[PDB]
């Protein structure tokens, strides 16, 4: 059974704004999305130290980047702390309607769309490179989800099927066909390196074939 939500209004626009905009610097949205990684297994960290058994269903914490050249998707993968369905339907939404407001504003002030992160809502920087984002996302003591979009104002969940993940987030970014320098191996060693060096977790990008 799959169900489709719309967006709220704010975040519909938001999307927009990044699919729609003139804007070259797209390559911007990896350190975005690593970063929710590092902040997702800040949590999951933290929580352990009072609460060891949350990480029963994993104790590595790390970031994998994929590229697969066959499906056009670069995935990044973390063994954060994951989303719950209401983590992924209600409340990140909730946050990142607050956060977009304010992106918005300060665009409008003169700032550029590199400044998404400073708001909470660098993960829809994820548009600049896809035409569609699916997330597969396991928290402790709920089930594993698949939450993916398009944009166009909805975006759907389901339960999913998959390899099971023991707890985490992997974001599959499904590449437009003009972006595709994404899946080289030199070039997201070259961003890593530029913009998320001090991350403090391992972070391996794997290799394709
Ligand atoms: C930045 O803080 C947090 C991030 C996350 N996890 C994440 C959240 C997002 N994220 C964020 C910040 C906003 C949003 C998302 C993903 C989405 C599909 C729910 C859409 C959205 O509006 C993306 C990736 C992860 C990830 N790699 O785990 C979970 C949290 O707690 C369950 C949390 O603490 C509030």
């Amino acid at each position: 059974e799959v169900e489709t939500f719309a967006f709220q209004a704010e975040i519909a626009q938001l999307m927009s704004l990044i699919i729609n905009t003139f804007y070259s610097n797209k390559e911007i949205f990896l350190r975005e999305l690593i970063s929710n990684s590092s902040d997702a297994l800040d949590k999951i960290r933290y929580e352990s130290l009072t609460d060891p058994s949350k990480l029963d269903s994993g104790k590595e914490l790390h970031i994998n980047l994929i590229p697969n050249k066959q499906d056009r998707t670069l995935t990044i993968v973390d063994t954060g702390i994951g989303m719950t369905k209401a983590d992924l339907i209600n409340n990140l939404g909730t946050i990142a309607k607050s956060g977009t407001k304010a992106f918005m504003e300060a665009l409008q002030a003169g700032a550029d769309i590199s400044m998404i992160g400073q708001f909470g809502v660098g993960f829809y920087s994820a548009y600049l490179v896809a035409e569609k984002v699916t997330v597969i996302t396991k928290h402790n003591d709920d089930e594993q989800y698949a939450w993916e979009s398009s944009a166009g104002g909805s975006f759907t969940v389901r339960t999913d099927t998959g390899e099971p993940m023991g707890r985490g987030t992997k974001v599959i970014l499904h590449l437009k066909e003009d972006q595709t320098e994404y899946l080289e191996e030199r070039r997201i060693k070259e961003i890593v390196k530029k913009h998320s060096q001090f991350i403090g977790y391992p972070i391996t990008l794997f290799v394709e074939k």
